[PDB]
């Protein structure tokens, strides 16, 4: 058909729309009704389209992914993991982006020079690790992977998966992008289908336009508060009504980037007029034609079935802020400055942060100006301390010649380099001492305890950047910018103009210098040396194959109460320095989760030497004594980032199951990948009949099943037994991963030894 390329950067891979188009077709022909548009991109992926069972909620899909992304935090385990298999050649176009280790301290050019110094160990392996297998590498500085990925990448029906869970940010292109973990993408790296849950579809219908302060943000803080942080589990949310129109490229990635928030499979949106501007300014103006073409199967079918609509009119939404410690308190900032003083939520602000891959484009950058030179007309500057991080060479690049980021400089900000840096806690904040209660305000996604600075009582709340501007201006959460008055130098009182400001440059966009490194598809002929006295990298060995018996006597680790976060299970900030080390990675394992015996984070009794400990430590000493171990949790456990180090972490100190009342999806998914058995109560009250000091008995493994429950006896000191019945999603390719170790010890036995 037509002979249109991926990217730049691969003139060889060619856009399959035809292929989309012949599946799409297969599966309509099955279902006879209206398909969605993330029906349409996602069952126009299948494996086998004419075979599939699709029920959604209930069927596994086996798809196959157009290509695979990774950021330097976690492409280190998903390598090692590569390089276990022993796979001479990655299989579909991969990428690794380095974007978390940069530390911010003095700004810009500074923390980049410290950082390559400091972190080359790791870049260098990566860079080799890409040499020789045949990944892309963006060297450090070149941006945040997911302003990365929509500036080159991502486009109107790709199916892209990546080892973050924010990745859903490219549904502001029209693609379906999904968060994995390592071991996922090591499948697809490896050519075998890919399995996702068949998922719900939330239609939300946008109505009106946008006006004056009200931006993007707002639009997915207000649905984050309607759906909460467990609402969009098993869905993909679809945005579609008139009001799509209104809202730029990248706002529309804005909106899909934080519903990783409520949990969802990703968000999207479809193809319109703003996308295909945004691809035309960035030189891929023959992806755009080609999608022009192909129209009918980048936009959903006239009525189609959502299986829950929700519905906002634009033109009544006002500015929101949510938090202090979950991203789904939402309140209107005309109201945030009362319910703080009547929370005792701490109301002046110290710094002000805009940037994150939710909040970093040129668009972001040019609002904030805006308000920016209103203050500076009046002689102020701000009264907190202001850090704006750009999303990628290309906006530094622009935006200073364009004349944002002086603005922003005479005002008082920092401009740090192009990074993650404060959102994973990469930051050295020297003005509070640590337990000092504090309020931040950052335009980022998540805000949960001591993820910025390690510091618990920081309340961080998250917004938009035109908002945080003004509010670092006036230092203070008692001010509402619509209708509130600042003092200018002069004596005259003055109000602030609502910010406005282009969407895209006038210009084309400067690309800054050149930061991309092509693999040798010729040379490859690179050893990947690992040092074997390393503190930062070490290579993996193989878990233990499962022993035919059920799981006897096993001890309570911790039995935590309430949200536990993937940052309560293994921390971020100074613990990135590890994620190519399992053993000193494992250090961290759940040192943020409260412990319901004594309401108290890493604070769990030693069922032998009876006295009260760090759970890293309690877990190796039950490892080192022969002791199988559990975890009970609560609900939504393993909230969050992606990582898959919380769950190979419990693997590695001994752990055998974790109980809740329910998952997030990608942790359950990374659990069953390293040989555990996350498990749920078919009763959510058995959790109150389990106490820390009873022993448990998972029975019935050797029979394991699909729909079938598997049954635990609760052992209590006293003598007194207890069945309750423990459910699973296990399908039969999953129990294959259970009985052998693991999905990496089952795909290396399917290599015929
Ligand atoms: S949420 Fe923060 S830490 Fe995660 S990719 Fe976005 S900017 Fe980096």
């Amino acid at each position: 058909r037509a002979k249109v390329a991926m990217s730049h950067f691969e003139p060889h891979e060619y856009i399959r729309y035809d292929l989309l188009e012949k599946n799409i077709d297969i599966v309509r022909k099955r279902l006879n009704r209206p398909l969605t548009l993330s029906e349409k991109i996602v069952y126009g992926h299948l494996d086998d389209p004419a075979n599939q069972e699709i029920e959604r909620g209930k069927t596994y899909l086996r798809l196959r992914p157009d290509r695979v992304a990774m950021q330097d935090a976690t492409a280190q385990m998903a390598m090692l993991q590569f390089i276990s298999s022993g796979l001479p050649k990655v299989a579909v176009p991969s990428t690794i982006h380095c974007d978390h280790l940069i530390e911010a301290q003095l700004g810009g050019e500074k923390d980049l020079r410290r950082a390559k110094d400091i972190n080359q160990e790791v870049y260098n392996f990566l860079a080799t690790a890409g040499a020789k297998y045949g990944v892309g590498f963006w060297r450090p500085g070149s941006g945040i992977i997911h302003q990365i990925i929509l500036e080159n990448y991502a486009y109107p029906g790709v199916l892209l998966i990546g080892t973050d869970s924010h990745t859903p940010n490219g549904g502001g292109l029209g693609g379906i992008c999904i968060g994995v973990g390592g071991a996922d993408a090591v499948d697809v790296m490896a050519g075998i289908p890919w399995e996702l849950k068949c998922p719900k579809v939330i239609g939300v219908k946008l109505t009106g336009s946008l006006s004056g302060w009200t931006s993007p943000k707002d639009v997915i803080l207000k649905v984050a508060g309607i759906l909460t942080v467990k609402g969009g589990t098993g869905a993909i949310v679809e945005y579609h009504g008139p009001g799509v129109d209104s809202i730029s490229c990248t706002g529309m990635a804005t909106i899909c980037n934080m519903g990783a928030e409520i949990g969802a499979t990703t968000s999207v949106f479809p193809y319109n007029h703003r996308m295909k501007k945004y691809l035309s300014k960035t030189g891929r103006a023959d992806i755009a034609n080609l999608a022009d073409e192909f129209k009918d199967h980048l936009v959903p079918d006239p009525g189609c079935h959502y299986d829950q609509v929700i519905e906002i009119n634009l033109s009544e939404l006002k500015p929101h802020i949510n938090g202090p410690f979950t991203p789904d308190l939402a309140h209107p900032v005309a109201e945030v400055g009362s319910v703080a003083e009547k929370e005792g939520w701490p109301l002046d602000i110290r710094v002000g942060l805009i940037g994150s891959c939710t909040n970093s484009s040129y668009e972001d950058m040019g609002r904030s100006a805006a308000v920016a030179k209103q203050a500076l007309a009046h002689g102020l500057k701000c009264k907190s301390q202001f850090t704006i991080t750009p999303g990628s060479e290309q906006i530094r690049a622009t935006i200073e010649r364009d004349g944002y980021a002086q603005v922003l400089r005479d005002v008082g900000g920092i401009v740090l380099a192009n990074a993650c840096g404060p959102c994973i806690g990469q930051w050295d904040r020297k003005d509070i001492k640590k337990g000092e209660k504090n309020t931040i305000v950052t335009s980022y996604n998540r805000n949960f305890t001591g993820r910025n600075d390690a510091n618990p009582e920081t309340h961080a709340f998250v917004t938009s950047p035109e908002i945080v501007t003004a509010l670092a201006i006036a230092g203070t959460l008692k001010f509402n910018p619509e209708t509130d008055f600042l003092t200018g130098k002069d004596g005259k009182k003055f109000k602030l103009e609502a910010p406005d400001a282009d969407e895209l440059p006038r210009a084309e966009f400067d690309p800054g210098q050149d930061t991309y490194q092509h693999p040798p598809k010729d040379s490859s002929g690179q050893r990947v040396d690992v040092s074997p006295t390393s503190q930062r990298l070490q290579l993996l060995e193989p878990f233990d194959k499962w022993d035919g018996k059920d799981l006897e006597d096993l001890q309570i680790l911790i039995k935590v109460k309430g949200k536990c976060t993937t940052d309560h299970i293994s921390a971020a900030g100074p613990w990135l320095k590890f994620r190519g080390h399992l053993d000193n990675i494992s250090n961290n394992l759940l040192i943020g989760a409260i412990n319901i015996e004594n309401r108290k984070a890493n604070s769990v009794r030693n069922a032998v030497t009876q006295e009260f400990g760090p759970v890293p430590d309690t877990a190796r000493y039950y490892k080192q004594h022969g002791i199988r171990w559990v975890v009970i949790g609560d609900e939504n456990y393993g909230e969050g980032a992606s990582r898959e180090h919380s769950a190979l972490e419990p693997r590695h100190l001994g752990g055998r199951a974790i109980i809740t009342k329910s998952f997030a999806r990608i942790h359950e998914t990374n659990l069953k990948k390293q040989g555990l058995l996350p498990l749920t109560f078919a009763d959510p009250a058995d959790y109150n009949k389990i106490h820390p000091v009873d022993k448990l008995t998972i029975q019935g493994l050797k029979d394991f099943a699909p729909g079938k429950p598997l049954k635990c006896i609760i052992k209590h000191p006293n003598g007194t037994q207890e069945t309750i019945l423990l459910n699973h999603t296990f399908n039969e390719t999953q129990i294959e991963w259970f009985r052998a170790g693991s999905a990496l010890n089952r795909m290396k036995e399917l290599q015929q030894k």
